[PDB]
């Protein structure tokens, strides 16, 4: 239909007007004390929550254009949010400062390139500041640190996930489930982790989690893509007959197949969930006749002559228990018998031997690293199943934190890391004006977290920011206690990497908004 | 139904207000400091974009006139850019800039015949002057510079293109895939390439790309014209049984055929495509044969008897893969022998050898040419799959720019070409006054471009444009780094072709514009 | 009546709103190639000028917060042509200029004090390094040239200028006149001149001139408040009889009494004019014993016994014609005799010899020196009477420029002075960031009157701009002429005085403007 277009500074403040509607909703529930939230229900008793996660999905505007401000500050906070676990309102925060800040210096005719240029240098800088005040976590001892504080204090999960972390090795995968006994339940089991995500959003069997959880599910291999509904219509049948899930790793899924296959869960009559195929070319072939070994499956390839339609219950694959996160996959205790897997290893070793390319020997490095670490299972252990649920979230949680800082590092929490790099950097200048008062811009916007937190516990912002400012290395305010003091040894503790994902895709919105000025629009109708 | 009609000036405004919408919209973006443009989507988040091209798809304005107007500049825009590959955005600038002026000398009563005789004049001046100012990139060392600043400064795209270019001669065929390895792959495969365009746009299965891809696709050969689905059911049947993508030349396609067929591929059973049979009459007949030969196919046709009822999965040919352009076709390694295919060319050229006519002498040896030239294969070579992709768009444009380049040559780029060619014309008279002033709109309006980049840039524009004309050569001012030297020697350049496309179908468009009057339109509802 | 405010930046828009239009409609008339702008006239024709004094004039807008920022503005500029004799459209447009900036700045929460404190310092550097820049307009020659340009190139009046200079000094005072025949006269007599306005701006009988001309009236010396009209009755009564207009020096004037004068002028049965008493104490007595010195009259004081009831024509001095200007006065041929102000002169001069301290010495030269140089009278001369009003209005203007490049010096117009000024001040820096964006304001400010000039003259401001910047000296740009070179070689020529003042005080009215807040004021009715 017809498109209203609206260019120029209006443009501007009508983003920035919806920047800071999604702001507001968002950073009132930033914080220790953070402000409870009320969202609505289509039916029954509205849901309260402090999460801000949860929260951002739902605002969107009713005027178009800043509709499309807080839409795209929402994406890149959940983006941040699937990159390390956490900080969406953070990145909300920091973006919003930044927004605030940025328009308000090109409202005064300032170059905004220059601005963007300006706002990258300084987040750079605070990037490889972060680096350099980061605090390693590869001790086992730190490591149940951090997941005994990300999970509110319980030293029982951080504990588990210091055992996991064990077993599974520095890399390791770790999946949590359910355990019948009151006591906590960890063992290793074969399994696969590779990173690919559902085709479609409606897999999902538990929204509340994201991801498609199947139990004993058939798995079909297939190096080809599907096209036409008749060729896996057999299996299909054969399935539905089993009466249990399915999963299909193709090549690759047409449109009219996925919309087929979503009006087939939409019946319920299968189970079946598909994602994309991961790897490449031949390292894509061979991790498929991995994946065959380990689930007793068989790859069923145009080029080898088979054909989907060939396809018997017993070609399929096999396993315990598999999970589809966004981005993600789990396959766990695949029926295949050990013998070929070690087999198929020992085989991938040799071609590491005989492996004279670099990226072709980490390629295989990495596959026998998955093909033998398995898949730690971590099993959550109460009385009531209340505690079930709560104490899995919890672990859940947990474990995104460890694995963050675990990967990179751990800084002080409470958003005066931030504070830290934002002191540190009060001397760094551009190539001119412009770029100088970018920096500056980042500069005072990267304050924005820990004065929300302190007007969120009541206390006055910019005391306390200047109090943390005063000081050197950790020294913080525990926004909790309302005490002040090194922040890592009572606790407060988030990863090196939330922070630096955050931040940077805070800056990289708040750049790619500042150049814009046209806005296409539908009309409001 | 009833039709809103409105004439004189009042219209000419409307027009004007609409191409002064679309012309902002499009005009913010340009130059390497172009501003971003944020656009709808009707779910998700909205796309962030630099290039025009997308932004003029985008763009309809809710009155009917100013639609009319937007509509045609961009309509006019797309040939642009179909012609060479780029442009677009300087099309409409330069589109903007010559309607502003002229519109306001007829508003400043003035014989608008006279306008556009005096703009033709001007512009055809500038096409020859801009010829006279080219330089040849025959060599590949050029050729290999022109690849590499085409795709944002990556030197391996330009050698590989400098390879292809030297594997299949100067005006051979060039196609990009996805490579297994992380190695980028080049060989060659007996093809073809033909200037035909799909019978709609409903066919193309990756919009982004405008184009039909298809794996493994049989192909039929048809003489007549698609009157009837009946005698396609049963080549139908045979490719929904044998799974695979179908194409279909012949000499022509009716609106219901297209309708089922557009029906057929909406539900997805069956994937096929269809296309113009190129050539003409005997020479038609002739080519067809050719593919035939290549496919492996056979030609069905009226007048030699055989139906296409009567067509096997034998009958049909076949070849690797096939892509459709928006308006040519290019097929990759035919199934046919290779001997047969020589045998064929044999035979040409003896047609050659007895070839009278200079006409049908230049046809068959260009049908040689393209029979034994054979298809280049680009295969993109890296690690992950997103930079398959961005690499894959890399090749793709940086292609389109030296293939441009080869066929006319290369000027100054950054808008500097036009203000060459615009103070070597500074004293180019008409038959009168209105055409004189006719070409001083037209050459002022050749330097919009140069000067909305430095616009955009946060410079002044009309001293950076004063100081350009004032040198000679290519003498100019690099946008990017904000310093002033060669074009050549900094490696800004643009094809002649794309500019003088550019600037002749701006020219057109404005010349048909400034003699407007009447605009019918459906009645605002 | 009741009086509603409004404050924040609500308030500095609306008087952003007053001076730009006020500024504009200055600022169209300024340059040789100034554009005319019509005015109003209740009754008759319209009067169309070029003169932004007559313009601002008239200027008060319907709103009225824009109305108390377009009188601010006029105000200030008021005073600026009062100080020198020119230079308020230049001075409205580096308002203009600076405020506009300014505010900008101050939108985007910037610290206004800082800015004003920046501003400031900018200004005072420009100021210094103008008179750094100034050259020295002692010389006969030059006094030539400047009342030859400052008249639209007539050499006749900067002569007689020159000669009139020579005739009474450095210092001297010169006063305009009709003279009978078509030859120049020039003469020299015992006058008076001292630094005080009228009471009333009512007693002005040329508006068009904006000062008082009386022929031979006389004048009473008084030294003592009128504060009841009874002691004007026999004076008054006496000047009826008489026929007469006359001239009243008093201590001070009550609001009654000059109530009363206006009465009797409107009345005009005496034409009267009063002026507060210059001088101070026992200075201002003994001057005024020289007042009456000069012109014969008598000096009434409370102190001495005699009363104003007690005056005859006798006690009145008188003088053959007396001019009372805005801020200034002028007594021309004293009655009184030669010997007796000889006599006078040489008791201040044996005064001189005694005066120990340094102030009352320098009171006493410079009495000494207003008594025996006296006031020299050029008498314009021509063929018709037409030519004689324009003429003197020439003479005025002319002598007003000489007499302020004489005081201070002559820098290059057309406002290219103050191009080199910030040319030479682009390295100045503040105290921190907001003062040095308010000296990067004030900097960018000083371009807008060439630039003013230049769109005025059609051709492209920032070009022109930028070519003067890069030249050195004085080397600017010949609006008229349009061609490039040195100012001083081609006479286009401004007092040092004139710029420094206008510069001073716009700085002064955007300093007092900035940090404006609070706009109190009547409610519109």
């Amino acid at each position: 239909a017809a498109k209203d277009v609206k260019f120029g500074n209006d443009a501007r403040v009508k983003m920035l007007r919806g920047v800071n509607v999604l702001a507001d909703a968002v950073k009132v529930t930033l914080g220790p004390k953070g402000r409870n939230v009320v969202l609505d229900k289509s039916f029954g008793a509205p849901t309260i929550t402090k999460d801000g996660v949860s929260v951002a999905r739902e605002i969107e505007l009713e005027d178009k254009f800043e509709n499309m401000g807080a839409q795209m500050v929402k994406e890149v906070a959940s983006k941040a949010n699937d990159a390390a676990g956490d900080g969406t309102t953070t990145a909300t925060v920091l973006a919003q400062a930044i927004i605030t800040e940025g328009l308000k210096a090109v409202a005064a005719g300032m170059n905004p390139m220059d601005l963007k240029r300006g706002i990258d240098k300084a987040v750079t800088a605070a990037v490889e500041e972060l680096k350099a005040l980061s605090v390693p976590c590869s001790d086992s001892k730190a490591i149940a640190q951090v997941g005994t504080i990300s999970a509110n204090s319980d030293e029982t999960v951080g504990k588990l996930i210091a055992e996991a972390m064990d077993k599974v090795g520095k890399e390791g995968v770790i999946t949590v489930e359910d355990g019948t006994g009151l006591q906590d339940e960890l063992d290793v089991v074969e399994g696969m982790q590779f990173d690919r995500g559902y085709l479609s959003p409606y897999f999902i069997n538990k929204p509340e989690t994201g991801a498609v959880e199947l139990e004993s599910p058939f798995i079909l291999l297939a190096d080809k893509k599907i096209s036409n509904i008749r060729e896996m219509l057999p299996v299909l049948e054969a399935v539905a007959k089993a009466g249990k899930p399915l999963l299909i790793i193709a090549e690759d899924v047409e449109g009219e197949a996925l919309a087929t296959l979503v009006v087939n869960t939409m019946r319920g009559i299968v189970k079946v969930a598909a994602v994309k195929a991961p790897g490449f070319g031949d390292r894509r072939k061979a991790m498929l006749q991995d994946i065959a070994t380990l689930t007793g499956g068989t790859v069923i390839s145009e080029e080898i002559g088979m054909e989907l339609e060939k396809a018997t219950l017993e070609d399929l694959g096999q396993a315990k228990r598999v999970v589809i996160n966004k981005d993600t996959t789990t396959i766990i205790d695949g029926v295949g018998e050990e013998a070929a897997i070690q087999g198929r290893v020992a085989q991938i070793r040799q071609q590491i031997e005989e492996a004279t390319s670099d990226y072709d020997r980490e390629k295989l490095q990495e596959r026998v690293a998955k093909l033998a670490g398995g898949v730690a299972v971590i099993k959550v252990g109460a009385a009531t199943e209340v505690e079930m649920k709560e104490k899995k979230a919890r672990v859940e949680d947990a474990l995104h934190a460890t694995r963050a800082a675990v990967e990179e590092g751990v800084v002080a929490g409470g958003g005066v890391a931030l504070i830290r790099v934002a002191s540190k950097l009060a001397d760094l200048r551009g190539q001119n004006e412009d770029q100088n008062v970018g920096i500056k811009v980042a500069l005072r916007a990267m304050e924005a977290p820990l004065r929300q937190i302190v007007l969120n516990c009541g206390e006055e912002p910019s005391v306390v920011a200047n109090t943390v400012k005063g000081g050197d290395g950790n020294y913080g305010y525990n926004a909790a206690t309302e005490e002040y003091g090194n922040m890592i040894d009572m606790g407060i503790l988030d990863p090196t990497k939330v922070t630096r994902s955050a931040l940077q895709y805070a800056a990289s919105v708040a750049g790619l908004m500042i150049t814009t000025e046209c806005m296409v629009t539908d009309l409001p109708k």
